[PDB]
This record gives structure tokens, C-alpha cells and sequence, in this order.
């Protein structure tokens, strides 16, 4: 498990393009004509579809679990598997405020077909929070980027283990 300080450091490094990850693009990379050239800092964990939302989580979960757990499936499929001990899936109830480093999973509305996923950067309040995510633009080309979300379509949070 990682400490909150380690988690918080890693989130800023994702957003800065400096994260210690072997899946971070070092030089602008392209292989899929349907997507934009991945900029330095984009995370591509599977070698398909350039830098999608789930690529970020694959990397993050690998890091949290010392490379023991590789995610499978699309964003929406993350709530149908377990990343292991100390990971907990919570339904988003309208009371529910997430914590920094938790994983936010969108599975309804326009997000239904593949889902969307990202990391809670600031837990916010009941109205909004700040997410760190890839590919909210659809072009699969940008590094992880922060966005204010209003909980629309957001159905679950994955609580991650945090070391004292
Ligand atoms: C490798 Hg944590
Ligand atoms: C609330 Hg699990
Ligand atoms: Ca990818
Ligand atoms: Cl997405
Ligand atoms: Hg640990
Ligand atoms: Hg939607």
C-alpha cells in the first residue's frame, strides 16, 4: 500500500507529465489514425487506442499493487472486478463525497456504452469535485488532466487502500 503523501505526489506527477511510469509517453507517439498523436505525458498501458481513460487507471492500480493487479476491460467493467484487499466499491449516493486518490466510475447516461473513469484529485463537496482523467476530449491524445465534475453519470467510487 501507498501513503497518502505518495498517492498525492503521484497525482501531481500525472498532471505534470513527470510520473514514474513505464507507460508514460516520452516523445510524441502515434500508431492509430483514428486518434490524435499522443503528447509527452500521455499514459498508454495496453498499446491500443492511444491514451484512453482506462489507461490511467491501469497504470495507477499497477502502481498501488506493486504490479500485482492489472485491470481488464473497459472503464465500466471496473466495478465488475476486484483489485484486491482493501479496495472497496461504493455506490455514489447523493450524500457520498469521495476522497483524494479514489477512483470515480461513470456508467450511466452518455457514459453507458464504455464507461468513463478517473482519479479523484479533490474530493470537493456534494455538488462538484475535481477529477484527474484521460480522454474526456475523445481524441485520446492528452496527458492526464484535471476537470471539475458535477457527478452527472457517476455511479461508483473505488476506495483504494492507504498506508499510515
Ligand atoms: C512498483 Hg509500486
Ligand atoms: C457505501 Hg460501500
Ligand atoms: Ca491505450
Ligand atoms: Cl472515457
Ligand atoms: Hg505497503
Ligand atoms: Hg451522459
Amino acid at each position: 500500500a501507498k501513503t497518502q503523501a505518495e498517492i498525492n505526489k503521484r497525482l501531481d506527477a500525472y498532471a505534470k507529465g513527470t510520473v514514474d511510469s513505464p507507460y508514460r509517453v516520452k516523445k510524441a507517439t502515434s500508431y492509430d489514425p483514428s486518434f490524435g498523436v499522443m503528447e509527452a505525458g500521455a499514459i498508454d498501458a495496453d498499446g491500443y487506442y492511444h491514451a484512453q481513460c482506462q489507461d490511467l487507471i491501469t497504470d495507477y492500480v499497477l502502481w498501488l499493487t506493486d504490479n500485482k493487479v492489472r485491470t481488464w476491460g473497459n472503464a465500466k467493467d471496473q466495478i465488475k472486478q476486484s483489485y484486491g484487499t482493501g479496495f472497496k466499491i461504493h455506490e455514489n449516493k447523493p450524500s457520498t463525497v469521495p476522497k483524494k486518490g479514489w477512483i470515480a466510475v461513470f456508467t450511466s447516461g452518455s457514459y453507458e456504452q464504455w464507461g468513463h473513469i478517473g482519479i479523484v484529485y479533490d474530493g470537493g463537496n456534494t455538488s462538484t469535485f475535481t477529477i484527474l482523467e484521460q480522454n474526456w476530449n475523445g481524441y485520446a491524445n492528452k496527458k492526464p488532466t484535471k476537470r471539475v465534475d458535477n457527478y452527472y453519470g457517476l455511479t461508483h467510487f473505488i476506495e483504494i487502500p492507504v498506508k499510515a
